[PDB]
């Protein structure tokens, strides 16, 4: 068996590879390791074909990780029921069915029209105000918060009381108890949403969760945990494209290629999904419910596993020369989104919504750079989603 590897927290001010991940990766296809807080170790899968079996054998469960203490990057540990994320078969197949009808390909290409409304508008005010402009404050963090509410059905003097509270998720941190508050506020707010429309109609997700506890079928009590990590779901969407445009602001020769085809930026997008770390450390871990052995390492029942689709997405046996942007890729069968049932439910509109962002500022936008040194721009810390804090640009104004 391995010795137990310790996984720090990550601090570095850029979107280079973790070197403690690289390190594990080379260490083996299976390693131990103990992260920041928790109890004990976890075992972790670095190889592509091991991360996507594992995420899909029905004998590994997510419901046991409630039940216990393991090793994990925050020291708060409080799930809660109707989770998605901590949801087994069949709850999990209930509960996704209540909301998925929001999310689907359909509903995102119907909901697009919107979302570029939304953007051009905050796009036109940093626009008239004048170049110096934090892109992740100005729009890159409101974008998504706005279209997310929309999606989920967000009154209107609601959308701001919703958006602030949402500013939960920090800019790295900016309290703590203030975290909780806020979702104490929130939360209820969902609570109390949902009691009301329990009976009305829409393809609303608060409408339809609320009509779908009327009926018994994802009962009270499972509303906050389901809709929750909905409703503040785009802050991995501000992040992951915070990382696409610094990298574009930071290595020209990618802004280069990103500008030169529009109309066909499709691998370019699913190019920096795979080589974009946007983790700083592994999400949730999957219960071996059946004493199993994987890639010729043996897991005790009861033990638990993590898996890295970072490290997966640089497997050189599916990525020839993984370290490298080559973007035009041939099919690149990433899993920025995860694999299996547990696959982002927001994955599609995720999507959508990067689209709009890289086209919409790369063409209203001219001149886009950065307006301070890379190394002037520090990173979120102490956070499972990894990203730039802020991302001062300017622009062609005038002569
Ligand atoms: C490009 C931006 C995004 C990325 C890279 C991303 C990535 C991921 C990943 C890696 C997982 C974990 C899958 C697993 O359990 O193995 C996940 C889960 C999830 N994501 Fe996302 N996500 C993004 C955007 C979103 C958005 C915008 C929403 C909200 C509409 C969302 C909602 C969820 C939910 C609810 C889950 C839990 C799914 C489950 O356990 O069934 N995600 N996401």
């Amino acid at each position: 068996p391995p010795p137990v590897r310790d996984w720090p927290a990550l601090d570095l001010d850029g979107p280079e590879f973790d070197p403690v991940l690289a390190e594990l990766m080379r260490e083996g296809p299976l390693t131990r390791v103990r992260l920041p807080h928790g109890e004990g170790w976890a075992w972790l899968a670095t190889r592509y074909d091991d991360v996507k079996a594992i995420t899909n054998d029905p004998r590994f469960g997510r419901a046991e990780v409630t039940q216990r203490q393991i090793t994990r990057l925050a020291p708060h540990f409080k799930p809660r029921p109707g989770s998605l994320a901590f949801a087994d078969q069949p709850d999990h197949n209930r509960l996704r069915r209540a909301v998925a009808g929001a999310f689907t390909v359909g509903a995102t290409k119907r909901l697009r029209p919107r979302a570029q409304e939304i953007l051009d508008g905050l796009v036109d005010g940093i626009l008239a105000e004048g170049p110096p402009a934090d892109l992740v404050e100005r729009v890159l963090e409101p974008f998504p918060i706005a279209v997310v509410s929309e999606v989920m059905g967000v009154p209107a003097a609601d959308r701001e009381r919703v958006h602030s509270w949402t500013r939960q998720i920090i800019s790295t941190s900016g309290g703590a108890e203030a975290a909780e508050r806020a979702k104490r506020g929130l939360y209820g707010w969902i609570t109390e949403t949902v009691r009301a429309r329990a009976g009305s109609e829409g393809g609303d997700v608060y409408s339809m969760l609320g009509a779908a506890v009327g009926r018994g079928e994802v009962g009270e009590t499972e509303a906050v945990g389901l809709a929750g990590p909905l409703q503040i779901g785009g802050e991995a969407v501000t992040h992951n494209v915070g990382q696409m445009l610094y990298l574009l602001l930071t290595r020209r020769e990618l802004m280069a290629r990103m500008r030169e085809r529009p109309g066909a930026r499709g691998t370019a997008l699913d190019e920096l999904l795979r080589w974009i770390s946007h983790r700083t450390s592994v999400g949730l871990a999957r219960i071996a419910l059946e004493d199993v052995e994987v890639h010729g390492t043996r897991i005790a029942a009861g033990e638990p596993v993590y898996v890295s689709y970072l490290a997966a997405n640089r497997d050189p046996d599916v990525f020839p020369d993984p370290d490298r942007i080559d973007l035009d890729r041939d099919p690149n069968p990433h899993l920025a989104y995860g694999n299996g049932h547990h696959f982002c439910t927001g994955a599609v509109l995720a999507r959508m919504q990067t689209e709009l962002l890289v086209d919409t500022l790369l063409e209203r936008l001219p001149g886009l750079r950065l307006a301070v040194p890379a190394e002037q721009v520090a990173w979120r810390r102490k956070t499972m989603i990894r990203g730039p804090r802020t991302l001062p640009c300017t622009w062609h104004h005038h002569h």
